[PDB]
């Protein structure tokens, strides 16, 4: 895989994103994750950072898998980098994102976010709490 540039457009919640990409504006959806709706319990923290992240980046870039770049709705789905960190990993990290979604041939990172997962389980963080 290989990363490619973007900028931020605007912060949506946890695990969606609207950057601009090749020039135009795009929704991303975060590969292998799922944060809380804002509505829900741990929401508005998993949105507050990933807005923290992306905003205070210096080098957005996002991360096409092997399989389906957009999904059903026109969203990118993509692993989104902020200054080389994966924000996706970063997530599931900290328990504000599960790994979720996981479909064959777009799951090229699934090991590694699944590694992060114990670790925050092991932690009790957020989610895992
Ligand atoms: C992350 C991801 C979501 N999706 C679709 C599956 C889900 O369909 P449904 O809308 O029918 O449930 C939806 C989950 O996204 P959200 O968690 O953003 O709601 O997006 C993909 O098709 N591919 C993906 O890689
Ligand atoms: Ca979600």
């Amino acid at each position: 895989l290989h990363k490619e540039p973007a900028t931020l457009i605007k912060a949506i919640d946890g695990d969606t994103v609207k950057l601009m990409y090749k020039g135009q504006p795009m929704t991303f959806r975060l590969l292998l994750v799922d944060t809380p709706e804002f509505n829900e319990k741990y929401g508005p923290e998993a949105s507050a950072f990933t807005k923290k992240m992306a905003e205070n980046a210096k080098k957005i870039e996002v991360e096409f898998d092997k399989g389906q770049r957009t999904d059903k709705y026109g969203r990118g789905l993509a692993y989104n980098y902020a200054d080389g960190k994966m924000v996706n990993e970063a997530l599931v990290r900290q328990g504000l994102a599960k790994v979720a979604y996981v479909y064959k041939g777009n799951n090229t990172h699934e090991q590694l976010l699944r590694k992060a997962e114990a670790q925050a389980k092991k932690e009790k963080l957020n989610i895992w709490s």
